[PDB]
């Protein structure tokens, strides 16, 4: 799926995701624009041999198991292609422990090279919410 900006806004908002580890929803929806364009069905292979996955191009190093990246984790108990669903429960709730981890959304390259720091609330303006 291809969500619109204020459409994934809303379903990010409606799982818990505005203000969560004291992220503004703008930061989610502009980490999402870099790193998915908002489509669900994004993949990259990473030179590692790691996939990213989904909407927030979520790692299979430690995070989701795909079966084909050695020595990796799968810290949200689930396989990556669930990431790859129309809805964004599984990417938002493996988000939540990421964003836990330590280092907030810096886990994600993109949030730090293209989000950290902007005027994040212009993704979400207009919005009904
Ligand atoms: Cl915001
Ligand atoms: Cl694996
Ligand atoms: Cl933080
Ligand atoms: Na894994």
């Amino acid at each position: 799926k291809v969500f619109g900006r204020c459409e994934l806004a809303a379903a990010m908002k409606r799982h818990g995701l505005d203000n969560y580890r004291g992220y503004s929803l703008g930061n989610w929806v502009c980490a999402a624009k870099f790193e998915s364009n908002f489509n669900t069905q994004a993949t990259n292979r990473n030179t590692d041999g790691s996939t990213d996955y989904g909407i927030l191009q979520i790692n299979s190093r430690w995070w989701c198991n795909d079966g084909r990246t050695p020595g990796s984790r799968n810290l949200c108990n689930i396989p990556c292609s669930a990431l790859l669903s129309s809805d964004i429960t599984a990417s938002v709730n493996c988000a939540k422990k990421i964003v836990s981890d330590g280092n907030g959304m810096n886990a994600w390259v993109a949030w730090r090279n293209r989000c950290k720091g902007t005027d994040v609330q212009a993704w979400i303006r207009g919005c009904r919410l």
